[PDB]
Formats: C-alpha cells, sequence, structure tokens
C-alpha cells in the first residue's frame, strides 16, 4: 500500500550526510520544482529499502512484446529478476499478441508475471503509440486494485545493475540519454503548433524518454490517459507527432512537473553513447535491435 | 486544499535547468532518503508559486508568545507580511496568556490571525516544551479544518528575506545553525539511554532546530502528538531532555525522515554567527532575548 503518513525506522548505522561536502557535484540532483534527481551517490538505499518495505509496497512492471519483439522477453525477464525491486512485492505486466511465446522466467519469491493479449497494431508507431491506451485501459482494468506504484518500460532492454524503490514517486520521468547534455532549443520536442503535443523553442525542462516512465497507479493512469487523447486530437488534425508517444510524453511533463527525475543511469544505450565519466553505473540498457 | 494529484501548469518562461552545470556546488542539497534540502539557488520560486496557488493552499503559522514574549509580536507580525507566503492564504495562531497584549497589526488581504489564549508554566524549560502538547491539541480543535499546513516558529525571530511555499512539504525540519557543518558525534542530542530522546553517537543524520518546523497539518499534528507523549514518559521517569522540545523533534525526524529539510537561511542568529558565503540570504533571524527572561 502507499501509506499516508511517515513510517517509523528502526535504528539504522550509515555513513554521515555531510552538508558542505556533496558527494555529486557534476550533476544537478534537484529540479527547480525541487524534485530529486536521481544519480548514484545521492541516495542511501538501505535507508530507502526500510521506508518501503514497512509500507509492503507492490511494484508493477508493465512491458510490450508485440510481434517479433517477443524475442526481448526472457533476457529483459531475466535480468529484471536479478536487478528491479529485489527484495519487494513485484508483479509483471507483459503485453503481446503471442501469449504461447512469452518465456518460462522462474522468478524470485514475491514475484508473479501476468500476460495480457493485446492487438497488433501494424506501424509500428502504432505499436509504440497504442501502448499510452492500454496501459490506461489496464489501470482501470487491473492495476487500481493491484499494485501500489507502476513502473512503464520499453522491452527491448535489459538490467545490468540496480533499479529500486530509489525511482518511486508518485510521477517520475527519465532524462533521455541522447540529450540531456543539450539546451532545450536543441531537444526534439514536436515544433508543430498544429499538433497537441507542441512545445515553443523558449520553454521545456528536460527531453524526457519514452522509454521509461511511472508513478502512482492514479499519476500513470492520468498521464497515459492524457497522452492517448491527445494523439486522437492529433489523429483527427491529420497529424502524427515527431517522435509519437515520447512527443506526448514531454508536453504531459512539462506542463505537470515529475516529483522524481531518473538520470540517464536509467535508460542509457552503451553501443551508441559509450559510458561516460558522468555515469557510474549502467542500470538499463539498449539490446541491440 | 492540498490537491490529490499532479497540478496542470500554464506556459512559463524561465532559465532552462543544465543537467551538467548544477548552481549550488558547495552544498549538500537532497538528503539521502531524496529530501531537497531547501538552499537559495535550488528552486524556481515562480514554478512552486503556480504549483501551490493552483490548490488555493492555506499555510499556518503558530507562535507562542507567553509572559514577556508579547515583546516579540508586533516585529515577527509585521515581518511575516513582508517576507511569508506573500500571495498565498495566512492564518497566523498566536498562543498566549495575554490575550489583550497582542498588538493590533494590518494584514494584507486573504491573511488574518487567531489568538489563541493558553497557560503559562512557571518553568521556561515547561513553557517551551509544551508547545508540542499546545500545537497538537489545536490540531484537532482548530487546524485540520482551517489550514493545510502548518509552520511551527520561536517568536523572539524576525523575517527579513523570503519564506514561501518552497519550504511546504509532508513533513520538514531545519538544519540548526548551530551545527550544520557538525559532525554527529558534536551534535548535542540527548546521550542519556534513559530517555525517549536518546540517540547514540553512531546514529544521526543532522541537528535540527526547535524553532522551527512543520508540515501538513497531520504530519504536524503526528509529530507533536509523539514529542508530547516521550517528554511524558521521560517526566514519568524523572528525567528531562537536555534540550528539551528540541531534543524529542530530533529523536522524532531520526526515525521518521522528513520530506524536506530547509537550510540554516530559514533559521539564523547573524550576532553569535555571522555571515558564511554558503548562506547567500538570511531569511528568518534571532532577535536579541536576555531582557525577556524570567527567572524560574
Ligand atoms: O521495425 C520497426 C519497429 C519499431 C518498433 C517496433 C515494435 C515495438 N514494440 C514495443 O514498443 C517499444 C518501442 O519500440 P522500440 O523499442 O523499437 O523504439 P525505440 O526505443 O527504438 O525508439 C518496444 O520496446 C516494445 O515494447 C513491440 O512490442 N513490437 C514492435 O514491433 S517494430
Ligand atoms: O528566562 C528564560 C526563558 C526561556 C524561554 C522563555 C519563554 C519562551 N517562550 C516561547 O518558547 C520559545 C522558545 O524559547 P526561547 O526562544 O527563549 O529559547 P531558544 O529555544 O531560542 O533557545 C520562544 O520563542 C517563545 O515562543 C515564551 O513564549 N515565553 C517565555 O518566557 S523565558
Ligand atoms: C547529440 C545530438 C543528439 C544525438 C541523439 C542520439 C540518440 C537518439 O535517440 C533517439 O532519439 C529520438 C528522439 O530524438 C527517440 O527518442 C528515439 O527513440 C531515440 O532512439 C532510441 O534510443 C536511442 C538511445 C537508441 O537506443 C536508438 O536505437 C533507439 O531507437
Ligand atoms: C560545535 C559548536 C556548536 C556551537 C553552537 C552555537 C549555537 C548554540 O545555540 C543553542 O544550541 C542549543 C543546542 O545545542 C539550543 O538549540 C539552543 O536553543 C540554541 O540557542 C538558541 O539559538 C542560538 C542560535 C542563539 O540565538 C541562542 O541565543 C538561542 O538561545
Ligand atoms: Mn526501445
Ligand atoms: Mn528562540
Amino acid at each position: 500500500a502507499i501509506g499516508e503518513f511517515m513510517v517509523s525506522l528502526p535504528r539504522m548505522v550509515y555513513p554521515q550526510p555531510k552538508v558542505l561536502t556533496p558527494c555529486r557535484k557534476d550533476v544537478l540532483v534537484v529540479t527547480p520544482w525541487l524534485a530529486p534527481i536521481v544519480w548514484e551517490g545521492t541516495f542511501n538505499i538501505d535507508i530507502l529499502n526500510e521506508q518501503f518495505r514497512l509500507q509492503n509496497t507492490t511494484i508493477g512492471l508493465t512491458v510490450f512484446a508485440i510481434k517479433k519483439y517477443v524475442a526481448f522477453l526472457k533476457l529483459f525477464l531475466e535480468t529484471a529478476e536479478k536487478h528491479f525491486m529485489v527484495g519487494h512485492r513485484v508483479h509483471y505486466y507483459v503485453f503481446t499478441d503471442q501469449p504461447a511465446a512469452v518465456p518460462r522466467v522462474t522468478l524470485g519469491t514475491g514475484r508473479q508475471l501476468s500476460v495480457l493479449e493485446v492487438r497488433a497494431y501494424k506501424r509500428w508507431q502504432d505499436v509504440s503509440m497504442r501502448r499510452m491506451e492500454m496501459i490506461s485501459d489496464f489501470c482501470e482494468r487491473r492495476f487500481l486494485s493491484e499494485v501500489d506504484y507502476l513502473v512503464c518500460v520499453d522491452v527491448d532492454m535489459e538490467f545490468r545493475d540496480h533499479v529500486g524503490v530509489e525511482i518511486l514517486t508518485p510521477l517520475f520521468g527519465t532524462l533521455h540519454p541522447g540529450f540531456y547534455g543539450s539546451s532545450r532549443e536543441a531537444f526534439t520536442y514536436e515544433r508543430r503548433p498544429q499538433s497537441q503535443a507542441y512545445i515553443p523553442k523558449d520553454e521545456g525542462d528536460f527531453y524526457y524518454g519514452g522509454a521509461f516512465f511511472g508513478g502512482s497507479v492514479q499519476e500513470v493512469q492520468r498521464l497515459t490517459r492524457a497522452c492517448h487523447q491527445a494523439m486522437m486530437v492529433d489523429q483527427a488534425n491529420g497529424i502524427e507527432a515527431v517522435w509519437h508517444d515520447e512527443s506526448h510524453l514531454n508536453k504531459y511533463l512539462l506542463r505537470h512537473k515529475p516529483t522524481k527525475v531518473l538520470s540517464p543511469e536509467y535508460l542509457w544505450d552503451q553501443q551508441l553513447l559509450g559510458w561516460p565519466a558522468v555515469l557510474r553505473k549502467l542500470r538499463f540498457t539498449a539490446v541491440p535491435k
């Protein structure tokens, strides 16, 4: 459950935080709306694990494996078992057009997987964009009565390192790995005013990646419904956003500030971008395709 | 109100946050449990003002002026009018044993003041400590119906710069000006194991000041009730914590991590501690108080 009040921790021994000697001096670790930006060195996972375990937190993880992308499921799930919310309750939701093709993956205690049979759209853009509709529909159908938080990710990925409760919050987005160091005028936001995803050159905080977002079930339901509705308006008006669901995701988080922002540790492509000094860990990374 | 969901902001024009060039590199701006530590340069007040105005946020501000401390009210309130939550709904709660001694202070629109007549304890230590009980009591009687957030401060103080919605969060404490740079072994926590407020030398994140804490009414009710109950246990055990209510506040916040921590910008004594480079603003500062002293 998501507790309405602070929880009481037991005695713990850990290094004292030092007010005058911050660990991370190379990156911004808080947004101008005072949401943490999550990098290695900014959190003590022991304290956070205690806080969330004490609430018996259940985390849902949605992933779409439509048509040939079912091939990505084995590695995705096997590596999630090693790295994703270990110690906590996890409910995987696998959206697929081929239930029989979902690999048999052995799960740790307290972890379960549900297979959701869905339509396969012809255009890859529609497969990607319709995720918003399908998530929003299932936020109502299932997630609201089943999980506390939802984490929505791409399937063509693997976990290489810890992805834990440090990300959980009412609403989070993730810094796109290609653009975290870019100026806002360079962001590939939708720039046509005719699109609902329109963002002018003088607005924008970050470029968030469509491959990793989440939050409380109610905030994710609102986000996904909003994005789908905006995409349908665009479709009626004969327009498709330059980067599809990601463009609408970016318009949504511009107007509704996320309560945490994940660093590109959480969404990386080592093949395309290497391993910069600013990344101490590569947590969730692209698989070649 | 406290909105259940994220609010939708209008178009705004402001400088882009730079991921690779943080403004404050001289201080910790986030705790190990991912709570912001609030310093100048860490927040855009226009964005936060929009977020909170859209929820029609009402902030309560509690202040005790018992016995001679009524002398501090005029300056406290007059400076609060200039610096505290300007633009937002504010409700001042003045707890006092002398209702008639509360000065007339002209208030801006959307701002109001209530005088809460309470008992005056003989010992100054009890006057200070019983604030917890009194705050908790009135949370049930008044605050839950009247405000969204409660801010609880010492009266022997004045505002000198902005104190606004950047501080608002479910539960917050403030870095004590004397110890923000100290190691935990030098923190003046209660060190007696027999005290409910006991914290050993290998525990502790920060030393928070008893003069400035707050949060949602519900969290403040819980904190003040817990601190009062702890003090009553100590009393029954013939124990009084070394720094009274502040010792129990520190025990409580050690075990229930605050969702924001305020920098000593928000609790300072310039006469005693000067003006270190790390403080770009002095927002809420000590006023001389030796003349209002009353011998037990
Ligand atoms: O051959 C072109 C394709 C582009 C996307 C395709 C696709 C994507 N997806 C899902 O949408 C997500 C986004 O597509 P993508 O990973 O290929 O997009 P990018 O991360 O490369 O921008 C995938 O991770 C899957 O979850 C599918 O399940 N089946 C698919 O056939 S197929
Ligand atoms: O002569 C010794 C005294 C110590 C505290 C006294 C006192 C405090 N108070 C309140 O307790 C708060 C804390 O006491 P303090 O400011 O004097 O002490 P510090 O906590 O700053 O060390 C004050 O700000 C007032 O709100 C009173 O209302 N009346 C008082 O007579 S009197
Ligand atoms: C230095 C100048 C900017 C250089 C930027 C280089 C990475 C570009 O990235 C693409 O960015 C698009 C938005 O503009 C979409 O997010 C697309 O899905 C993404 O590629 C996806 O994510 C990438 C990380 C790769 O994994 C690619 O294979 C994916 O298709
Ligand atoms: C390692 C060197 C540490 C050096 C610390 C120097 C400041 C000490 O401060 C006192 O600290 C106490 C706890 O230990 C209480 O909070 C007390 O109320 C406070 O004095 C109050 O606040 C002060 C700022 C002054 O305004 C003083 O007049 C007040 O009575
Ligand atoms: Mn992908
Ligand atoms: Mn004081």
